[PDB]
């Protein structure tokens, strides 16, 4: 069984599955003392509602917000989201780039503790348990980093509980990430390498594929063609088409690894963690929010001749092996 | 009137003061997310409760709490232990050294709303108003500590609450806040330059109390060395001993400045934003932790010569002083 928001649920129940998303993006606490940002908490819940409704109408049943304690993770608004919506959300422990020194000054064997308390007992005092933990490098990795993977990989080994991952930028850190946590035993199987839509190269992609690593291709609807005026969209979103970005399906498809793919829209409902108001910049790029994969990509690759079986074993099948603890 | 965390007070009330101290120097969200780190949230407060009920009883009637939101300030943390203690505790607004992206990306006008938001209509959803701002730099002010300052002068000049500021990393650079402060328009007697007695150096202490801002001996009991072996301990309290600190006090006193000098211990219950059990650290060297400066700093002044009147003009006028709001 899955730990969601609102309690485990079994695989079955797990449906169509967006891996990698957002309710909002934002920083520890910050949604508590400054919720005016969002123009409101109010105003900010009723725009994922309709948001994850728009999803959950175009057939998605569970998302994996991976916002982490320092992306500002509310685990009471993914929890009132979830169930107005009527959609699964996964939450996340774990360490993204923005840590406060309360955490990045702990130890590794510190880490692995807090990550396990969220998977283990819960997070804060909501009894809501974590099913995924989320880490991030720049670069190469920093020490901190490291000591962040090394805990991310023995609570994996002690929960079952999945990893993902990314590098800033388009940095390809899949190789240096997968170095720890191999060196601490983890089964590639329990790892997705995210934000591999970034890179162009296949090469790179196919042999993580091989290694058994999942290949998240989460950013899709990310462009900022036609924002080239617009500096901050497109060091978010980045120069490649979403289409460009989709391709990369077919290709690790084409070359066998259909079953170590994992798709999402790296989406959110609100950010305060970027500029202010990109939220609208966004969201003048793919209105569609979150249903961007359902309703464009899926009719994009089954088009270029991809069969509806392979897309249901990509956005079922391959989500809810990832997720079930092992 | 002032606000604390349990309401609105009069001045009359404020009584005996120290204007620089934490319950817990964190992270946002950490206490919540993390509350084993401290043993428990009852456990930090149990300690913190004995702690300030021990500064009552030294004569303490109010502290300042000055943690911000990026040093993890917990109001409710803060509403309790000041009702089961009996000792009130103002609460601030600003922004310390680790702010995060939600804080570290915005322009000075969204960092004058939120400090205004803190001020003006309560801290998260508790109703309950922050009464000073705290500011922090290091070094050369940087581009976004100076936007910070600015917005902490926009926010005290519509709101009349002080600013609280220091300096980092190094024993001078007040002058950096002062010019930047006097920029905005903003007086100097609604500004303490905190943590000054770090420095020795009094001719700079005495030129800016001559321009009028106060003079923050916040640290008094951080001197404390004997521990040579952690770079920790010393990279944090440093080497000096705790009476030469206090007679900065008793020097700029000497100097016609006595209504210009605050004091205190920067002194905290629970800290995670440092190495793990540096708690234990600082309560082995200052086992009087808040009643320090009641216990030792003020006895020792008096045997130095300084009366009586002097030491409750510095203990309970000058912080009701500063912290009544004056526009
Ligand atoms: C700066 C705050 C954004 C909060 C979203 C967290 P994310 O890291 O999963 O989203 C991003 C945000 C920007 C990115 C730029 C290049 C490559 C990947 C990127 C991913
Ligand atoms: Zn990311
Ligand atoms: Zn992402
Ligand atoms: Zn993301
Ligand atoms: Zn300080
Ligand atoms: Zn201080
Ligand atoms: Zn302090």
């Amino acid at each position: 069984r899955i730990n969601t928001v609102r309690g485990p649920i079994t695989i079955s129940e797990v449906g169509f599955t967006l891996t990698h998303e957002h309710i909002c993006g934002s920083s520890a606490g910050f949604l508590r003392a400054w919720p005016e940002f969002f123009g409101s908490r109010e105003a900010l819940v009723e725009k994922a509602v309709r948001g994850l409704r728009r999803a959950r109408a175009a057939g998605v049943r569970t998302i994996v917000d991976v916002s982490t304690f320092d992306l500002g993770r509310d685990v009471r608004l993914l929890a009132e989201v979830s169930r107005a919506a009527d959609v699964h959300i996964v939450a996340a422990t774990g360490v993204w780039l923005d840590p406060p020194l309360s955490i990045r000054m702990r130890s590794v064997e510190e880490l692995t503790q807090f990550f396990l308390r969220e998977i283990q007992y819960g997070i804060e005092d909501t009894g809501i348990r974590a099913g995924i933990i989320k880490v991030a490098i720049t670069g190469k990795v920093t020490p901190f980093q490291e000591l962040v993977l090394r805990a991310a990989a023995r609570a994996s080994l002690a929960t079952g509980v999945p990893v993902i991952t990314h590098t800033a930028g388009s940095q390809r850190g899949g190789e240096q990430q997968a170095a720890i946590f191999e060196s601490e035993g983890l089964s590639p199987s329990r790892v997705c390498i995210g934000h591999s839509d970034e890179t162009d190269d296949l090469s790179y992609l196919t042999a993580l594929a091989a290694r058994g690593y999942l290949i998240g291709l989460d950013r899709i609807p990310h462009s900022a063609i036609g924002l080239e005026d617009n500096a901050s969209a497109t060091a978010f979103m980045g120069s490649r088409s979403w289409q460009t970005r989709a391709l990369l399906i077919k290709a690790l498809i084409d070359q066998g690894y259909m079953k170590q793919i994992l798709v999402s829209n790296d989406w959110l409902f609100g950010i305060s963690s970027y500029v202010t108001n990109f939220m609208d910049v966004m969201d003048s790029v793919n209105p569609d929010g979150m249903a961007f994969i359902p309703l464009r990509v899926i009719p994009f690759l089954r088009e270029k001749g991809i069969p509806q079986e392979t897309l249901a074993g990509i956005t079922v099948t391959n989500p809810a092996r990832f997720l079930s603890p092992t």
